[PDB]
RNA sequence: GGCUUUUGACCUUUAUGA
RNA sequence: UCAUAAAGGUCAAAAGCC
């Protein structure tokens, strides 16, 4: 029943009964969701004394793109303020934000609202990105974790299949190569990020499950010094641009290739030209800079100065002999014991 | 041939915030 | 119009099952 025992062939069988998400398990986590991006819109910034508003809550994670995994109860909150006028001003008053926030579900639990348990200093203290606390309530059937994270709104208002005035770029290229917080702003930029997976074809999105589910699989034998696993997100896209571009493809052959690219990661330099391009010169600039670095390359197509690679050699180490090993599982091999075959780049 | 689910798309509408 | 949840209808993709 195990993925490393599951053959090939019943791949999309696994995929089914142990990772697509259940109907009733996401009802609750989405109107959970609602609880508290009303509790952010109508409670916490919204006192006519407080200037501060929420233009927005975005479901960022993989809630956002549609790539949530079967029982995990949990959501990534991105709550973008109409107060903040700059990355750096987010960097320097998040702290605050968080504060207040944490502030008002502590009130909201002493009206018997809700209840709320918060994540104990796993970070430490300065500077914090989220606000990090399990949600229960009487509405709800079950408990759902929340991340929550304040954010200087950069995009605006942005519709979703265009791309972003390059002038928000230039303007993040400048502050954070001025104070060296590369790829620190991704999280504004949220939207862009889920948008480039949403209109994926349906099986590329188990695919990514899969690849997710095995990814996870090696978190418990290294933890945290493994890639990071939006980086194998970005790369099973990649996979599939370069050999398939179907609807319809063997999800083993799809596997195997990921798998084969992890083993390949000092030839990868891998970008996207979907939400910035060469154009403006600044930030033709940066992307040129970011493919002259050392070998893994994965730049976010939401954010030019973010390397998803993560500039680790080590953990790609780690991850590439994890890739080595699970080659020579059933789940890559047909019932005869020939490997499935990994799809032809270009 | 049929059903269901998951993931998206389109046309309206409701609530809340911007 | 954007964001979050929901209502009615239609469309598509993939998967599972009969």
């Amino acid at each position: 029943m195990e993925l490393r025992h599951t053959p090939a062939r019943d791949l999309d069988k696994f995929i089914e009964d142990h990772l697509l998400p259940n109907t009733c398990f996401r009802t609750q986590v989405k109107e959970a969701i609602d609880i508290v991006c009303r509790f952010l819109k109508e409670r916490c910034f919204q006192g006519t004394a407080d200037p501060v508003r929420v233009s927005k809550v975005v479901k960022g994670g993989s809630s956002g793109k549609g790539t949530t995994l079967r029982g995990r109860s949990d959501a990534d909150l991105v709550v973008f303020l109409t107060k903040l006028t700059s990355f750096e001003d987010q960097l320097r008053r998040r702290g605050e934000f968080i504060q207040e926030i944490r502030r008002q579900l502590e009130a909201c639990q002493r009206e018997q609202k809700f209840k709320v348990t918060f994540e104990v200093q796993s970070p430490r203290r300065e500077n914090p990105r989220a606000l990090s606390f399990v949600l229960s309530s009487p509405q709800l059937q079950q408990e759902v974790e929340f991340d929550v994270l304040p954010a200087f709104d950069a995009l605006g208002q942005w519709t979703p299949g265009y791309k972003p005035n390059p002038e928000i770029y230039v303007q993040l290229i400048k502050e954070c190569k001025s104070r060296g917080k590369e790829g620190e702003f991704s999280t504004c930029f949220t939207e862009l990020q889920r948008d480039f997976l949403r209109n994926r074809p349906t099986k590329l999105k188990s695919l990514i499950r899969l690849v997710k589910h095995w990814y996870q699989t090696c978190k418990k034998t290294h933890g945290n010094k493994l890639p990071p696993q939006y980086a194998l997100e970005l790369l099973t896209v990649y996979a599939w641009e370069q050999g398939s571009r179907k609807t319809d493809f063997s999800t083993a052959q799809g596997f195997q290739t990921v798998l084969e690219l992890v083993l390949k990661h000092q030839k990868l330099c891998i970008f996207w030209e979907a939400y910035y391009d060469f154009t403006n010169p600044v930030v033709g600039r940066c992307m040129l800079q970011q493919l002259k670095k050392p070998r893994p390359v994965i730049l976010d197509p939401a954010d030019p100065t973010g390397n998803v690679g993560g500039g680790d050699t080590h953990s790609w180490q780690r991850l590439a002999q994890e890739a080595r090993v699970w080659l020579g599982y059933p789940c890559c091999k047909n019932l005869d014991g020939s490997l499935v075959g990994a799809w032809t780049m270009l």
